[PDB]
């Protein structure tokens, strides 16, 4: 059967930031995504300003309990976190992951740690942080911070592959089984390529692809497109090196349409055909 | 030079309705969609039972607001609308409608004047009705009422094709310059099976699908597909019989996967390759 993820992150109408980044490729992929969107925004924080608003904590829960109501939790095979509209959000869905674990005892949730990056274009409330080292990094089965996020839960510097592989056991310990760190930046091998690390207490796997040059304008929503691609992956019973080919590959594919195209916002839909078919191709290296 | 559609629709995190249904499909298509949810519900209401909150009318003007306060509102292509929840929302939504013209004076607007079923009669609130009589004809552009909203809109009975594509021209002559009758039933030319009218000053098109069996559980959405499918293909310079023979062959390739399936829910994801690309083919038939 497809695999059912319930995605609990942002929704813009405009753009794509949150589950409106990650929902299309995702189901382009073949899973089905229930999109519980945490805000509705105008447009994502980078234009540094924005209207909408953040749904209730007790609404997420609601919707949840509807949804056991139909009889149709048992059929989610995963629960994906993302941009958390407050801290408060944060626990209702820590309430979510048990209730449809018991539900489904095989479903995973995957916590996407997004802190704020205030720098790069990125605003999240003050507290959310604290909740995801605190309270989401314990409860999480996979956790894909950026080279900062992981920096944040594992509590010291990261500084190159060796270290960011030591951090991502660290976090381990505390519960997930697999750690993927989405962005190497600073910590990998070369500053002029987009290196990422898919880490799990055996197993070691690093990848590299070119940067796309967007100016002094950083991209948003990659960090989302790629915890959902990847969890797609990993429930269509793909290795952890076939996962972190496919979006690695299909990430590029988006990035070079985005620049082909004139625009920063992802063009998800514009390179859809790339996505499920990437042409490029970037091998996993195995380290130890 | 894709085209971007702002619909303003339900949204539903289990399963397919309004925006639900209607946005993955669009965006298979190859359009971009700006999802401006009226709502975030646990599951479609025709369940009989569903969590979930409103957004109010005021919510989706703000949004607009946003969109145009980043300078992006002239670039959308079209405004699309369907169920409707009140009037005081429809008028938030001519509101926004004149919006994007003033900004993008070639916008269309996409009315699906959604407000009742053949059998099951009246399914919108009180005011609804009206509101698309009154107002929603008027500032369409292209409008899509089934069989008993063609006879609300023109205001009397339609009891074949011939009087179809009549009704259809006294609506024109009110605004629209398309008009799709999405569902002849009683009115079409051969009962048992599926026909709609594709309608112009100049030119009727008709086509035909076989009806499939659902029993007492009729999947929730096939209107809101056909709508926003239709819209894309215009918008992307179809002319009438590509439009009307791609939208009817996908919509029914959805619903032969929702059937082979046994599912309640429309079968969006899984269909998807022959919602680009059916296999079906259903001829229109041009009439004098």
């Amino acid at each position: 059967l497809m695999k059912n993820i319930l995605a609990i992150q942002s929704h813009v109408v405009y753009g794509h930031a949150g589950n409106s980044a990650a929902e299309f490729p995702m189901r382009r992929l073949g899973a089905n995504v229930w999109p519980l969107n945490t805000v509705q925004f105008s447009n994502h924080t980078q234009y540094g300003k924005w209207t909408g608003c953040v749904m209730p904590p007790s609404h997420l829960t609601e919707i949840v309990q509807g949804i056991a109501a139909i009889d149709k939790l048992h059929t989610c095979d995963a629960v994906l976190s993302g941009y958390l509209g407050s801290a408060e959000q944060g626990e209702h869905i820590l309430g979510i992951v048990r209730q449809v674990k018991a539900a489904n005892p095989q479903a995973k949730y995957f916590c996407d740690p997004v802190m704020g990056h205030p720098e790069k274009g990125c605003i999240v409330a003050p507290g959310v942080a604290e909740f995801h080292v605190r309270h989401g990094l314990p409860a999480s089965d996979i956790i894909a911070p950026n080279l900062v996020e992981l920096e944040i839960l594992c509590e010291h510097a990261v500084n190159n592959v060796e270290e960011a592989v030591l951090a991502a056991r660290e976090l381990i310990a505390q519960g997930p089984q697999i750690v993927l760190v989405k962005h190497l930046a600073r910590a990998g091998y070369s500053r002029d390529r987009f290196e990422m690390l898919l880490v799990t207490a055996d197993e070691a796997w690093h990848i590299s692809r070119p940067l796309v040059d967007f100016g002094m304008r950083q991209p948003v929503g990659v960090g989302d497109v790629t915890s959902g691609l990847l969890l797609v992956k990993l429930l269509q019973g793909a290795t952890l090196q076939e996962a972190l080919e496919h979006v690695t590959a299909a990430v590029y594919e988006i990035m070079v349409t985005t620049k082909a195209m004139q625009e920063y916002e992802l063009q998800v839909v514009a390179a859809q055909d790339r996505i499920a078919k990437p042409e490029h191709y970037f091998s996993a290296t195995k380290l130890e």
